[PDB]
């Protein structure tokens, strides 16, 4: 049922920190425009250095965050993320290429894929959320500098 589907997505999206206080009409816009992409173990959802403008919410499974850093020939493992966490906002906020890899850690990982326009018309319309994400990205920049990210 369309209604049952939309209710399931509404309940999930309201469990995401960043989205919990969105007006109904903006949550409905996300519900209407999100897409789902599925990944197998080891797949790169995001690859450092590539262009990208999608915002992702992890809906099922776990992902690894890895990043190239000075003194290491392979990207180093920074953290892992789980259901309800999000990623890919930094390319939009920093106006940059992707700055880390996001790798599926297991099979049947599912992410919600939110394009730039949808992001801009929902999350990006609320100054409190923009300022929050600006501060979060600033902390990511601090972390990048402290580990000597390439
Ligand atoms: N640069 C950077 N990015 C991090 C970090 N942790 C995460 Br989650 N991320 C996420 O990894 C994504 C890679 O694509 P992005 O640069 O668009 O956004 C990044 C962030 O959402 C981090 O320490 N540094
Ligand atoms: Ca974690
Ligand atoms: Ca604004
Ligand atoms: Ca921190
Ligand atoms: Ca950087
Ligand atoms: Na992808």
């Amino acid at each position: 049922t369309a209604q049952a589907r939309d209710e399931q997505y509404r309940n999930f999206l309201r469990s995401v920190s960043l989205l919990k206080n969105l007006p109904e009409d903006k949550l409905t816009k996300i519900i209407d425009c999100l897409e789902v992409e599925y990944y197998d173990k080891g797949d790169y959802i995001i690859r450092e250095g590539e262009e990208g403008s999608t915002f992702f919410i992890l809906a099922k499974g776990k992902v690894k965050v890895t990043q190239s850093t000075e003194g290491h020939d392979q990207p180093q493992l920074i953290k892992t993320l789980q259901k309800g966490e999000y990623f890919g906002e930094k390319a939009l906020i920093s106006d940059d290429v992707r700055s880390a890899n996001i790798i599926a850690e297991e099979n049947d990982v599912a992410c919600l894929v939110i394009d730039r326009e949808t992001f801009n018309q929902t999350v990006g319309t609320f100054e409190e959320l923009q300022k929050y994400l600006e501060g979060y990205v600033a902390n990511l920049n601090r972390d990048d500098e402290k580990r000597h990210a390439k």
